[PDB]
């Protein structure tokens, strides 16, 4: 029959998942980047596989954050602005959607397919160069505790979760 | 205009990606499981996030293996059987598709949505219990080199890749 949507339950859930998945993808990636030997030529394949593992998860979740936004203008408005800012950054960075789409597409759906060299290019575009620090810190900085939560995606997503918990 | 499909190029690519992504997801998961402190209560969230990271990737790739199979009966037939066996195991294990679908679905598409407790249940179903060893070893065993390649998903996928390289 009919019922209440419990929108807010679903939203708290999704927000919480976003915080954890984005945080862990960054942490894992940084952990492995801390192993210098992985930058050697005989480990390139393995290293690339780690990057895809973490990057695919980041892009899937960045898009989810946008999709949540476009579904729920039912949002607390004291943060209405910072939220749109992060929403906008993600759309601006088109490598994100491109990577998500490829990673998630059905094998038969080749309209979204990126060849391996293309995936590599898209990853460089996403990070805006050869250095991951900026983008990673923008997703989730180390010791996010002592951090202006306006200054990272995960902090902003936490700003919303905590508000919704009320 | 019209051209050759270069099916075989695409297939070599996808197979190669499958080998690397399945292998790394298992390796990462095992690496973190080797850190005993992560099983403590204050780390449950983080530990769960690691499991989702790796499990989502495994399920996405297991399904891709099936989808590749259903798209290309153009396949070497000396391995025609082992391939269908692994294809069948994956379909049999319905938690795999369920998890894939949830992880990949659009936020607005709630026909596939699993609540957090449901995701946890599905993960236990996938592993057929509280111990990951069997399923993980079935995906990709340690030192896969000294291993009957018929005895793991990744070995079988390597059996095909290597053949296709010809």
């Amino acid at each position: 029959g009919v019922k209440m949507s419990d929108k807010w339950i679903e939203i708290e859930e999704i927000l919480s998942g976003l915080i954890g998945d984005l945080t862990i993808a960054v942490t894992v990636l940084k952990d492995y980047e801390g192993k210098a030997f992985l930058r050697e030529p005989q480990h390139q394949t393995k290293r690339q596989c780690i990057w895809r593992l973490c990057v695919y998860s980041i892009v899937i979740n960045c898009r989810k954050y946008v999709e949540l936004n476009q579904k729920y203008g039912k949002e607390i408005p004291g943060h209405n602005h910072i939220r749109g800012v992060y929403n906008n950054e993600i759309n601006k960075n088109t490598a994100i959607k491109k990577l998500r789409n490829h990673c998630v597409a059905h094998v038969s759906d080749k309209s979204k397919y990126l060849k391996p060299a293309e995936v590599q290019e898209e990853i460089i575009k996403m990070f805006d160069g050869n250095f991951a620090d900026e983008f990673l810190d923008w997703i989730c900085p180390d010791n996010i505790s002592t951090t202006d939560k306006s200054e990272s995606l995960v902090g902003v997503i936490e700003l919303l979760r905590d508000a919704v918990s009320a």
